[PDB]
């Protein structure tokens, strides 16, 4: 469980969320619910007009000879960050993990430049990667993502990361009619077929093994290049500051905690599946699935790592009345379930007979 190595225990109750964040000086601020605090920024910045110009396309670098970083320290992590000072346009990506967290957080970052590629640890550095905020802040500099939309949340959410001058190479394929995926960015302009099974591996996982780093790192390898092709098919059709100007409305996009609506997110969660069902094990449906975000929130687990779905089904349709006949209905039984068994056989208590 990386959170126990948290130097801030995350907040999962139902509050709006509000964000801490550094500017590029490095000094700490305290931001309001439901304003992003670069908004006027973003909103007052314009994309640097050599971007904007008709250039000749860097290709990526061969994977046997680019340099390689693997970034896991603080002195680490500002020797990566006066590096990236120095370009005009860098590649980033995340890894997260969702399972075994409420909110979920991110794993690792991958940033390639036109020279090297760079992998950082989220995870070590955690509570150092508001040291990043220079770069990300820093107009004259792209930030390069492939299809940012959870990025843009990711950042937010663990680091108080905010992107001035997002470039979303997705974005410049959908107006373009085309393919969107990595994948399919990568073997249409490099050839090069990426591998599809690290997807959902678990990025939670130290050391990370050599496939997973080789995974990691060729995800933005070729992104710069991809970026260099995707400018100039922009320009051949402005749909170039058209691009820009989406990706702008992307990174103004703030996250938000976990919505849980006590009336609503049950039927959004179990739909069709509450068909067959009578006005008890409709009640039992509701109230188990509220204690099992309740109880999600507190052992900072997803309401899946509590819980399947399913189980959640399984009490409302069978109505167990002893704690085994419980322990049944939520195999496989999580920590949380068999501590509070006794609350969820209270539950089922409640609503048989005669309400």
């Amino acid at each position: 469980r990386p959170q126990l190595t948290f130097e801030h225990p995350v907040d999962n109750s139902p509050t709006p969320f509000r964000p801490v964040y550094y500017d590029e000086k490095g000094v700490r601020h305290v931001g309001e619910p439901g304003v992003h605090p670069f908004a006027e920024r973003i909103k007052a910045v314009s994309v640097p007009s050599e971007q904007l110009l008709l250039k000749t396309e860097t290709p990526y670098l061969s994977l046997v000879t680019c340099p390689l970083t693997f970034v896991d320290t603080v002195e680490d992590l500002e020797a990566l960050v006066a590096v990236l000072l120095n370009e005009t346009e860098i590649a980033v990506d995340l890894e997260h993990h969702d399972f075994y967290s409420y909110q979920g957080f991110t794993c690792l970052m991958q940033i390639s430049t036109r020279t090297q590629d760079f992998i950082v640890d989220c995870l070590k550095v955690r509570a150092n990667m508001y040291l990043m905020a220079p770069v990300f802040l820093q107009p004259n500099i792209v930030k390069v993502f492939h299809g940012a939309r959870e990025d843009v949340r990711w950042l937010q959410k663990d680091f108080g990361l905010y992107i001035v001058n997002l470039f979303d190479t997705s974005i410049a394929l959908q107006n373009l009619h085309m393919p969107h995926s990595l994948a399919f960015a990568v073997d249409h302009f490099c050839q090069v077929k990426l591998n599809k099974k690290y997807q959902t591996a678990d990025w939670r996982v130290r050391p990370i093994p050599a496939e997973m780093v080789s995974y990691a790192q060729q995800d933005t390898h070729f992104l710069l290049y991809v970026y260099d092709r995707l400018k100039q098919l922009l320009l051949n059709c402005n749909m170039l500051l058209h691009v820009f100007q989406e990706s702008r409305l992307l990174s103004l996009e703030r996250y938000e905690k976990p919505h849980l609506d006590p009336d609503v997110t049950y039927k959004q969660a179990l739909g069709r599946s509450l068909g067959g069902l009578s006005s008890s094990q409709l009640q039992v449906a509701r109230e188990i699935f509220n204690w099992r975000d309740m109880a999600a929130r507190e052992a900072d687990d997803s309401p899946s790592a509590v819980m399947h779905i399913s189980s959640v089904l399984s009490i409302a349709t069978k109505l167990p009345t002893s704690a085994n006949e419980v322990l049944k209905c939520c195999s496989p039984v999580s920590v949380a379930v068999r501590t509070n068994v006794m609350k969820l056989l209270q539950i089922v208590k409640d609503a048989i007979g005669s309400a």
